[PDB]
Parts: structure tokens; C-alpha cells; sequence
DNA sequence: TCAGTGGTAAGGTCAGGAATGAGTC
DNA sequence: GACTCATTCCTGACCTTACCACTGA
């Protein structure tokens, strides 16, 4: 990829420049604790040298410090430390793309130095570079040269001149004289170990060749940073850091191209400029009326040094390099000089606005190389840019103005002002200045509200003529009019741009939600956005609409909620009263490439300032594809609706913007029932949603309100899950006893407690997959995920007949159409259409009762009764072969039973609905298309699907062993704690058939030396189930199965060393991914080398099992290991040559196994001495990571690396 | 002002084949 | 001069859960 060099290098980038700074900085006396206080030294000044504690500097260097001292006051330390730093990383990198495209006047290469690597070509020329940049020192220049030593300070020289060369270009970047930033440029930049070798050889020059290449550095620089503030509340200073991104090429284009190009084309139909633009569409047939209203406002004739064009965050440029584009190819078309248009274009058509310095800088940067790109001559004159920064109002009130003395130089100076004196206008009044005054009470929190304060238009003229003023007062004044003019400058500046009004707007603004949003901002837009202040893009979306001057174009890409959601159910009224939509690309999820993730998916509209109801918009929709698609679909104008209304959109309720839904599905919508009050919100807990949530297998089953009597804490929760119909997705119990006291201690939000263990349905909030309801019994609870659905006392709908028909094809349509934003909230689920019937009732039951059926068929379900192989006594292969027929069987009846439910809807209706994603997916286990997912081509789940069911059996298998099933009854048979019971079970008779392990420790070996080796107990298993007679033909299928998929097959072995081998190798990986990292069997596992590992039963563990462990199965394996190193020590002498070789080589394996048994005996008697005892209620999660390094995979599951003593 | 219910998110995890790289033989 | 395993390397698919926000008494 392209863009990997640059993703990998910019954060380390950032971060080596922040470091080199930090240690300037702590070289200067400047430095923060660990609070992130100041801790300025005292400057010492003796022998005209200054010394900041240990380090020391000539007196030159004095006053500059000083200021870094007030930047380090007047803001943050880490402000200073991130500005400085991404300043240097900036010029670097302009030098650098210069340098790379030859527009440096010497010619020569700065930074590298060509077919050479680790140089710099400048050190080659030292008298033409000092000729052209340092005309008046450039012999002692050549004199360094002739040293032959001090090449570093040479380098440092030409590249400070270099930068003072470039200041006149450039004001925005480089600086001139008594710089600051010149005192924390890092030493060493010719040695080996600087940051310019990063810069120099970590990305390809070929890279170079674009502007494109700017963006992408202005995206890949923050990252980490963003990383680091994201998901919480953003600070005013962190703003930036959250909302930095890059926006694709042809996003930016369509923008344009119909909000500019449009404005050109309404003029000039018959022009040769609709041709150059790709994206422009084509307007829709309109009524004779619609067309005479808009042929009265057309202007007969367009001046082009009048076309306004605004970037209200500019960022890195690229909407503004395609306005250039665009006006380039109008002025070209209008006939100007081709070496004139750049400048012409640069003055008078572009304006940016943007909240961060670095984006400024950027912006500037990529507008001026792109100007140079057409014009040979510019860099060399005066070319004033109009992209700023906005800065905060926090300089004194008189001082610069009695600084500024106007009267002296043309008048208004003492008491002049827009007005006199004395007028006192509004509460501002004119302490030095009616307007200054006005405008600077303006910017007071400018680093918070951005682009969003407002400027009156009255002013605009004013402002203007002052602003020229300035711009005279900097060339021609004494010292402190010209340090006065700099400072007010770009105040003026920021407020006249604020309050022109333009003909296009065109952004990508901010995305931040209620969450991220902070006091004074949220305050801010609560005062002056009432309809759009829940987000940042609503209120950059209303307030372009106050900088546009009539007939004006807004055309902005941003997220989609505003479309649908309830919150901006006003804004969109006021959106269809007062402008006019143009065009609009609905693009949905995976547009934005470098972006993961669902969350964001966005719409690119275009919206006319003025109000006509009777147009027709022209739609697209580009939601189901990759960006590449996406831009493919748009290029050939496919998916178009171009048959509605503007005021049609106000028949649904809500006024949603649904351009896609068709007009027999409104009719049938508008007349129909809905669902009403009857869905209710789920509880939740304040913070602890894992300290009272647990999975069912990992509690006592006797503290189980499912399963147990009597005394009750833990109690069955829904709480969503994946896509699954009419049943199923019971797996989280809650902590519920004594009616949730301790949840009330919490202060948890129990919302709709009255509804409390009644029967009903239950949907998934959170999905991207379709919507699918789920039938619930009593005594169970929902939470917030897993809101629920309840009938009234005496209503005419069951809940059968609600569930039938939540889950047709009408319902999962009427649903993609209503919630398209990853969430099915309950309001919007109050919504839906409900249809009575006596036949969808009875249906609904025998779905219900086939997906009970197939949901308790396996072991993670607590109605679970036994394994459906071993019930038929015939063979391995003949019960293989039934359990596929009954999975065929369930299969079939739950698809005619949606077919006969979506016929019975659909005869009601009177017209048949498109099939929607996964509108006909059956929702089962028994379905190797749910199971597996899609693939390619049907029919290649087989082998996967036999070996998946024989790892079923051999987990059941090692479950009887343990004792927690036995095959003389059904269902669970000892799930207690601590082994308490175990042994009256064991004395009843429970396991007379298949005896269960009499302590609950099952060893993992790879021979047969203990008598409970798990694999001769699986043999066993296998012949008291299917008999002795066909055994070996058993073992053979188990065997061929197990390397069908699960494991590689081997060129020679037997079943029972597969078997083995499957239990040694892939067991305990299954048994992870089928209880989801809460495992009921844990393994004790002595490392890499298998020397020991064993299984041990949560529920029969206490605080002897760890000594048992020890004394029974360690210290007799450290005694065999011992005697058969020894005997192989006596065979070695008596053999020679070949024959003694493999006993050489087998005699080292034995060592390193018993050195490693050694150390893990000694680690389980540390652990053994402390007896530790565990409580089930904490959770498999907490009580994992008691044990040290004893057990595998502690991170995996704990989730943070184990101890060591 | 506090109860009692609804709303929303420039994201976060995870299975699952392709590289990548140290032991064997 | 290949084999054989144990780590990354994305890559596409899928659902949070905490903390606001909005009425009634
Ligand atoms: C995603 S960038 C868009 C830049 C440009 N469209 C591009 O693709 O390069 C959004 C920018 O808006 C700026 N921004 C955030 N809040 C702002 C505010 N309140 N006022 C003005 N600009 C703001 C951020 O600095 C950020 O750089
Ligand atoms: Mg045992």
C-alpha cells in the first residue's frame, strides 16, 4: 500500500520531535513535574553568560527565553511542547517536498543528497548556496569549509538561512529574525542518530510526487493521539486531535463540482466546462412552474473575480485545491492570461477558516504548491492568503491601541471611532474603538466555538477598511505601530472573513456527540443551536446556512443521523420550509478508506438557499459496497430516484428523509396499527456491568433460580445478542437477591420493574444485521440491550400473533426503512405496524417450539439433556447419519413455516416486498449457511461439520468423566461448589454405567502410566456406548473425523495416538472457544514441553485439591522420570555408534523434561502451602488469576499478564 | 429539584486465512 | 535444501454499555 510508509512513520515522527523539544526545553531551565506544574529556574548572568542551573548560554540568547517563559504561562507546557514540535516536523517536511520537485532557487538537495546515501548535496556547493542565501558572510562560510571540522555548525547555518529565505514566501510557516523555535531545533542533525535520517530514508521519494502526500501526513501525525482521547469527554485542547481526517478525492469533487460548477452552469448552460467535470448531475425534468421561479432569480451575466468560496475547517486543503481546480478552468473558459489566473484566484476567490494552527500551516502549504505548479514566477511576490486560524481574544484593552497611535499617522487615534466617542453602543462601547471593540469582545472563547461565532454583515465593510489600514501601518510605522499592527492583524483578519458572505460553502466538518462534547460548549450550543446542539455537524450544518447570501449553496458531507433520528426531527421541519435539496449521494458504512468500524457512515448533500417545495431532488444510493465500488456506482449514475416531491417527505410522520421506499408500502404504513407502549426499556447497571453480570456455567446451579429451589440469587437475563428468530441467546444470569438490594446500593437504574419476570418478547438493540424479536418466558429479566415487549391485561394481539409478526419480510423492510443507524431504539420500535390474526398464532408456536429444539441440543444451554449421538445404538457412522436426518427435518418444517406466515401476510397487504438482507436467512444451528456463514459455492461444510460433531462427543465424553453428566440420567448431575455432596451422588448410584473420577483431577498425559488417563477412558466410553464387537471400526471413524478439519492429518498412526494427539494439541483451544473464555475445566500446564498438564473441575475444587495434585501425580512422575534417565545412562556405555544415537538424543528430552517438572513442583508447593480457597460468585475472570503462572493462557482470559513470585 | 423512563455514539473485538521467522533432518 | 511448528498481519463481520436527555410531581 501506497499510504503504509507514511501511517507507520508519522507518530513516531511526532513523537521524536516532542521528545527532542522536551529535552531543548529542560536544557533552557524550562521544565513540568509530575502534576504537570511549572518549574521555571532562575537565570544567573555572570561573565556575560547565562546559566539556567547546570547549563549554560551566551547573554544573547536572553530575551528570547523569555518569551518561551510567557508561552509557557500565558498556555500549557504540553501546548507549547506539541506546537513547537509539529512546527519543525512541518517545515522539515515542506523543505523536503521543495527540495524533491526542484523549487528551490540554488538547485541544490537540502535534506539528501542524490545516488548518495546519509549526505547532504549542499555541503558540495558551500559558495553558490552562501551566494544565494547568506551573501554577507559567505567567505567565513567557506572557511568552515576549509577546516575540515565543524560541519554540524555549517549545516545548522545553511539551514537556518534557508528557512529565512523561505519566511518571505511563506509568513505562515517561517519566520525571519529572532525567532524562538530556533533555540529548540535539536543538535546533531548530520550524525546518524538525528531525526532527519527518519524523515530522509523512512519514505520513498516517489511518494513526493502529489500534494496528495500533505494529507495523508496531516492524518497519520495525530493518530496515536486520537487513540489516546477518544471514547470520553474532549477537551477544548484535544478538539483537534479527535476530528482530524482525510477526506477521498472524489467525495470532494461531487461537492464542488455541484455547488460551484452548478452556480457557473445556470448561467451558462451552453458552455465548454460540464464536460471537464465527471461528477456534475444532471437536474430532473421539473414542472413549467418550478422552472419559471428559478429562471426569475438567475443572474443574466457572472463577473469571475466574484465568486466567493469558504472552507469553514479547511484542514489540509483538498476542498479548496478542487475549488482552485474548478475556477482555474472558469477563468480559463472567460479568457484571462494563463500565468495571471493563480494569483487572481489565490486573492479574491478562496477563504479558510480553521480552529488548529497545523492545519493552517498545512493548508497554506498545499495551496501555495499547487499555485506554483501553474505559475514559474510565483514565491517571489507578495501573495497575501486568506486561511487562518482562529485566535483567542486575551491581549490588553488600551495598551495596544495607545501602541497603535492612529491620529498620528491618518487620525482616529485618541477618541475617534466607527461612532463618537461618547455614543457608549451596547454594553462593548468604545473604550479605544467602537468596532474593535465589538469585534474582540467576540472572540473571547475562540479556541472553543470556532467557526461557529457569529459576525454581523453590517460590520463587513467597516472591518474591511480598517483591516487595510494595518496592512500599512506593518510596511510604514515606527517599532511599535509595526509590533501593534502585527498583533491586531489577525483578529481583524478572522472577523472579516467571519462576516462576508459567500456563494458556496462547501466542509467536512467535525463529528462529536453529546458524550464527547464539554460544559462550555455543550452551554454554548444549548443558547444559540436550540434544534441542532445534541451534535457538532448539526450545528456547522445550520450555522453555513447564516454565512450564505441569497441563492447560495450549501453542500457539505456528514453523518446520516440527521436524516432519521428523532432528536433532529425539528431541524429537518426547518430544513423543508425554508431551502431547497439539490443533490444528495447517501453512502452509508465503508466509505472514509483508513476508517474501521460502523459508526461512521455519512451522506454528501448539496441544499439550495432558497425555499421551492414542487422540486425533485436527485437521490443515490451507494450503501452496500467498499469505497471503490462506491465511487464506480456514482461515476455511471446507477441507483438514481428522481420521483418525489420536496413536501412529499412530510406525509410520513417525523418528516424522515425515506427517498427509497415506495409508494403502495407508505400507503399501507399510514393505515395500519401500530405497536404502541407496549415495548419498555431494560435495566442497567450504573458502572458494574461485570461485577453483577456472569455466564450461567460458572455459578453453582443450586444459588440458580432456572434450576434450583428454594433460595435464589442469580436469575436469567436478556441482554441482545446475534441475529436469532423466535428463540434463543439465553446465557447471562444477574445477581438479583433479596429483590437487587446490592444493585439498589449501586444506584443501578431499574427501569419498568413492574414488568419483572413476565412472559413477552425480547429484540437486540445494537445490530447491523436486520431485526428479529424472541420469545421470553417467566422469570426473567432484560436489560437495555434486550428491551422486551409485553401485551396488555385484555388486548386483542397475543404475544404469538406480535411475534409472528415482527419476524416477517414486511416488518424486517418497514424496519430497515425506519432504523438504518445501527440502532432499533425502543421508541422507534413503538412504531412498527402490527396485523391480528388467528393462523399466525398457531404458527408462531411451532416456530417457537423447532427453534427451542434446536437450541437445546447442545451443552451451553441449561435444558440440555443428553448427547443425540449416543441415542442410537446401532454405529458411529448410522448415528452420524440420523443426526444429520433430524437436523434436515427441523430444517425444512422451520422454512415452510415462514413461507406459510410470509403468504399469509402478504395475501392481507395485497402486494409482495423486495427481499431484504437476510430476509430469509434461517436462524438455526441445524442450517450450515447460519452456522458457517456463506461461502462461495454450497455443499462445503461437510467435513467441517462431521468434525465439529465429534468434538462435541468427546467434550460429553470428558463432562461424564468429571462427573458433571452421567449416561444413567439426564441433565446436569453435580454443578455444586467446593465438592461438597459429591460423594452421596457417587454412593446413590448416579454413575453406575460410567464411573466418574473420584477426585476431580484428570491427567493430560501422552502414555498410559496413570489408570484415569483421559484417552483410555474415552475408549472405554466409546465401548460401553456402542459395544465391544465394532470398537475398533468406532475408534477408526472417531480418528478420521478428528483430521477431517480439527487437526492435520499424519502420515502413520493409529486412532488412538489421533485421539491423543487431538487431546494433547486441540482440546483446550475448543473447549475456550465454546464457553467463551470462561472455562469449567481449567488446565494446569508445566509449560512448552508437555512434562505434566492435567484438567481440574471448577465445581469440585478446594483448598486440598492443589496438594493432592502434588502429592499423587507430581512427585510419582518425578520418580519415574528419575529411574528411566537413569536406566538410559547404563545402556549408553554398552552401545556404540549408530545404535547409541537416538538414546543420546532422547536422554536430552528427558532432561529438559524433568528439569522443567522440577521447576513447576516447586512453584505448586509455594502455591500449595497458602491454601487458597475460591469463591464461584466472583467469577471465572477474577478467581483466574490467583494462581500465578500455574495455569495456560492466564492473559487470554484474566485479560493482563500472570505474576511471578 | 428529584424520580422515572428513553437515546445515542469519527469504536472495539474477534475468527481466520496469509506472511515471517527460528528449530529439525 | 527443504520441512515444521509458533508468532504476527491484516481483514472483513458483528455488536456494546455508560452516561446524558426529556418530561411529570
Ligand atoms: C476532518 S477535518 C476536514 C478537513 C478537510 N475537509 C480535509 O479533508 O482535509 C475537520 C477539521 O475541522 C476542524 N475543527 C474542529 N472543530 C472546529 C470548530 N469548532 N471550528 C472550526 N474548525 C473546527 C478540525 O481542526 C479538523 O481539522
Ligand atoms: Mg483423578
Amino acid at each position: 500500500m501506497n499510504t503504509n510508509n507514511i501511517k507507520k512513520y508519522a507518530p513516531q515522527a511526532r513523537n521524536d520531535f516532542r521528545d527532542a523539544v522536551i529535552q531543548k526545553l529542560t536544557t533552557l531551565g524550562i521544565a513540568a513535574d509530575k502534576k504537570g506544574n511549572l518549574q521555571i529556574a532562575e537565570a544567573e548572568t555572570i561573565g556575560e553568560t547565562v546559566r539556567y542551573g547546570q547549563f549554560d548560554y551566551p547573554l544573547s540568547t536572553l530575551p528570547r527565553r523569555e518569551r518561551l517563559v510567557k508561552r509557557a504561562r500565558e498556555q500549557g507546557f504540553e501546548v507549547l511542547v506539541e506546537h513547537c514540535a509539529y512546527t519543525w516536523f512541518n517545515r522539515l517536511c515542506a523543505i523536503r517536498y521543495m527540495e524533491l520537485h526542484g523549487y528551490l532557487d540554488h538547485g541544490f538537495r537540502m535534506l539528501s543528497h542524490p545516488e548518495t546515501p546519509t549526505a547532504f548535496e549542499v555541503l558540495d556547493h558551500v559558495p553558490e548556496v552562501a551566494e544565494a542565501l547568506l551573501p554577507e558572510s559567505k567567505a567565513q562560510l567557506v572557511e568552515m569549509k576549509l577546516s575540515g571540522n565543524q560541519d554540524e555548525a555549517l549545516y545548522r547555518e545553511l539551514l537556518l538561512g534557508q528557512c529565512h529565505a523561505l519566511h518571505h514566501a511563506m509568513p505562515f510557516l517561517f519566520e525571519a529574525v529572532d525567532d524562538e523555535a530556533e533555540l529548540l531545533l535539536p543538535d546533531n542533525l548530520t550524525r546518524t542518530d538525528s531525526i532527519l535520517r527518519g524523515l530522509v530514508d523512512d519514505i520513498p521519494e516517489e511518494d513526493w510526487e502529489q500534494v496528495e502526500v500533505i494529507g495523508w501526513l496531516y492524518q497519520f501525525y495525530i493518530s496515536e493521539k486520537k487513540d489516546a482521547v477518544i471514547g470520553k469527554v474532549v477537551k477544548s485542547e484535544d478538539i483537534p486531535a479527535a476530528t482530524q481526517l482525510f477526506t477521498p478525492n472524489w467525495i470532494v469533487q461531487y461537492l464542488v463540482q455541484n455547488s460551484v460548477g452548478r452556480q457557473w452552469l445556470q448561467t451558462y448552460p451552453d458552455s465548454p466546462l460540464k464536460d471537464k467535470m465527471e461528477y456534475y448531475i444532471e437536474p430532473a425534468e421539473q414542472t413549467p412552474e418550478v422552472q419559471a421561479q428559478l429562471a426569475a432569480i438567475t443572474p443574466a451575466s457572472i463577473e469571475p473575480e466574484s465568486i466567493k468560496v469558504l472552507d469553514p475547517a479547511c484542514g489540509s486543503g483538498h476542498i479548496l485545491t478542487e475549488a482552485y481546480n474548478v475556477l482555474k478552468a472558469i477563468y480559463e473558459e472567460r479568457g484571462y492570461r494563463t500565468r495571471d489566473i493563480p494569483q487572481l484566484i489565490l486573492e479574491n476567490n478562496i477563504f479558510g477558516l480553521d480552529i488548529d494552527d497545523r492545519a493552517a500551516q498545512l493548508s497554506g502549504f498545499a495551496m501555495l504548491m499547487l499555485a506554483r505548479q501553474d505559475d514559474r514566477r510565483i514565491l517571489g511576490r507578495g501573495v497575501r492568503l486568506n486561511i487562518v486560524s482562529l485566535q483567542e481574544s486575551k491581549l490588553d484593552i488600551a495598551e495596544v491601541w495607545t501602541k497603535l497611535n492612529f491620529h498620528q499617522h491618518m487620525q482616529r487615534g485618541s477618541m475617534g471611532d466607527m461612532f463618537t466617542q461618547g455614543t457608549a453602543l451596547a454594553n462593548t462601547d468604545s473604550a479605544e474603538y467602537k468596532l474593535l471593540m465589538r469585534t474582540l469582545a467576540l472572540f473571547t472563547s475562540a479556541k472553543t466555538l470556532g467557526s461557529l461565532i457569529q459576525v454581523p454583515q453590517e460590520d463587513e465593510a467597516a472591518l474591511k477598511a480598517f483591516l487595510e489600514r494595518l496592512y500599512r501601518l506593518a510596511v510604514e510605522g515606527d517599532i511599535q505601530q509595526k509590533e501593534a499592527a502585527a498583533e491586531l492583524i489577525p483578529y481583524i483578519q478572522q472577523a472579516w472573513i467571519l462576516a462576508q458572505r459567500y456563494d458556496a460553502v462547501v466542509a467536512n466538518p467535525p463529528y462529536m456527540g453529546g458524550k464527547g462534547m464539554n460544559g462550555d460548549l455543550k452551554e454554548f450550543a444549548k443558547k444559540q443551536f436550540p434544534d441542532s446542539k445534541s451534535d457538532l455537524f448539526a450545528m456547522f450544518m445550520q450555522h453555513a446556512f447564516s454565512l450564505l447570501k441569497e441563492n447560495g449553496f450549501n453542500a457539505q458531507v456528514n453523518m446520516q443521523s440527521w436524516m432519521f433520528l428523532s432528536s433532529y426531527e425539528a431541524l429537518r421541519g426547518w430544513l423543508l420550509d425554508n431551502k431547497t435539496f439539490i443533490t444528495m449521494a447517501h453512502l452509508g458504512a465503508r466509505a472514509f478508506g483508513q476508517i474501521s468500524g460502523e459508526v461512521v457512515q455519512t451522506t454528501a448533500w448539496v441544499i439550495k438557499n432558497n425555499h421551492s417545495g414542487f422540486y425533485k431532488p436527485v437521490f443515490f444510493r451507494l450503501v452496500d459496497d467498499n469505497e471503490e465500488h462506491k465511487k464506480n456506482n456514482l461515476l455511471n449514475r446507477m441507483n438514481c430516484f428522481k420521483n418525489t416531491l420536496q413536501n412529499d417527505f412530510k406525509k410520513i410522520p417525523g418528516s424522515p428523509i425515506a427517498y427509497w421506499a415506495t409508494l403502495a408500502f407508505i400507503n399501507s404504513f399510514l393505515k395500519l396499527p401500530a405497536l404502541g407502549t407496549r415495548a419498555v426499556k431494560g435495566l442497567d447497571t450504573n458502572g458494574s456491568i461485570d461485577v453483577f453480570l456472569r455466564r450461567w456455567p460458572e455459578v453453582s446451579i443450586n444459588s440458580f433460580d432456572a434450576l434450583g429451589k428454594g433460595n435464589s440469587k442469580w436469575f436469567p437475563i436478556a441482554k441482545g445478542g446475534e441475529l436469532r428468530k423466535w428463540f434463543g441467546n439465553h446465557e447471562y444470569i444477574i445477581n438479583y437477591e433479596n429483590d437487587g438490594i446490592e444493585l439498589r446500593k449501586n444506584k443501578a437504574n431499574l427501569r419498568n420493574k413492574d414488568m419483572y419476570f413476565q412472559e413477552g418478547g425480547t429484540w437486540t438493540v445494537v445490530s447491523t444485521t436486520g431485526f428479529s424479536m424472541r420469545y421470553m418466558p417467566k422469570g426473567f429479566l432484560f436489560d437495555q440491550g434486550g428491551s422486551a415487549v409485553f401485551c396488555e391485561n385484555n388486548d386483542e394481539l397475543s404475544i404469538y400473533n406480535i411475534l409472528a409478526c415482527m419476524n416477517s419480510k414486511y416488518i424486517n423492510y418497514s424496519a430497515s426503512l425506519i432504523c438504518p443507524t445501527l440502532n432499533f431504539t425502543t421508541g422507534d420500535v413503538r412504531k412498527f405496524p402490527v396485523i391480528k390474526n388467528n393462523h399466525l398464532e398457531d404458527l408462531a408456536k411451532k416456530a417457537i417450539e423447532i427453534s427451542k429444539a434446536d437450541w437445546n441440543q447442545f451443552e451451553t444451554s441449561w435444558e440440555f439433556s443428553k448427547n443425540k449421538l449416543i441415542e442410537h445404538k446401532g454405529n458411529v457412522a448410522y448415528s452420524y447419519a440420523s443426526y444429520c436426518n433430524f437436523q434436515d427435518k427441523l430444517y425444512e418444517q422451520l422454512v415452510n413455516i415462514e413461507k406459510n406466515i410470509n403468504n399469509i401476510i402478504e395475501e392481507i397487504l395485497g402486494f409482495k416486498i423486495e427481499t431484504t438482507e437476510n430476509s430469509e436467512l434461517i436462524t438455526l444451528n441445524s442450517n450450515k449457511i447460519y452456522r458457517y456463514g456463506q461461502s462461495e459455492t454450497n455443499d462445503t461444510f461437510l467435513n467441517r461439520h462431521r468434525s465439529d460433531t465429534i468434538s462435541e462427543l468427546i467434550s460429553y465424553s470428558v463432562g461424564c468423566q468429571m462427573g458433571r453428566y452421567s449416561l444413567d440420567r439426564e441433565g446436569l448431575v453435580y454443578a455444586h461448589e467446593g465438592n461438597k455432596g459429591f460423594a452421596e451422588l457417587a454412593a446413590e448410584g448416579a454413575y453406575k454405567t460410567f464411573p466418574a473420577d473420584n477426585d476431580g483431577i484428570l491427567p493430560l498425559m501422552d502414555d498410559e502410566w496413570f489408570e484415569d488417563d483421559v484417552t483410555s477412558r474415552v475408549k472405554e466410553f466409546v465401548r460401553t456406548v456402542w459395544g465391544e464387537e465394532h470398537l475398533q471400526e468406532n475408534l477408526e471413524f472417531i480418528a478420521e473425523s478428528l483430521c477431517l478439519y480439527a487437526i492435520k492429518p499424519k502420515k502413520g498412526e493409529s486412532a488412538l495416538e489421533t485421539i491423543r494427539r487431538y487431546l494433547s494439541t486441540q482440546f483446550w483451544k475448543d473447549h475456550m472457544k465454546m464457553y467463551k473464555k470462561r472455562p469449567i475445566y481449567w488446565l494446569f500446564s508445566s509449560g512448552k514441553e508437555k512434562a505434566f498438564e492435567c484438567l481440574v473441575y471448577l465445581h469440585r475444587y478446594n483448598d486440598a485439591t492443589l496438594s493432592r495434585m502434588r502429592t499423587e501425580y507430581v512427585v510419582p512422575l518425578l520418580a519415574r522420570y528419575q529411574a528411566n534417565i537413569d536406566r538410559l545412562n547404563d545402556q549408553l556405555d554398552e552401545a556404540s555408534g549408530g545404535e547409541a544415537t537416538r538414546l543420546k538424543r532422547e536422554r536430552d528430552s528427558l532432561i529438559k523434561k524433568f528439569s522443567e517438572l522440577r521447576s513447576y513442583d516447586d512453584r505448586l508447593r509455594h502455591y500449595a502451602d497458602m491454601r487458597i480457597s475460591i469463591d464461584l460468585d466472583d467469577g471465572v475472570k477474577v478467581n483466574y488469576g490467583k494462581f500465578g503462572d500455574l495455569l495456560a493462557d492466564v492473559k487470554a482470559i484474566t485479560g493482563n499478564a500472570p505474576e511471578a513470585i
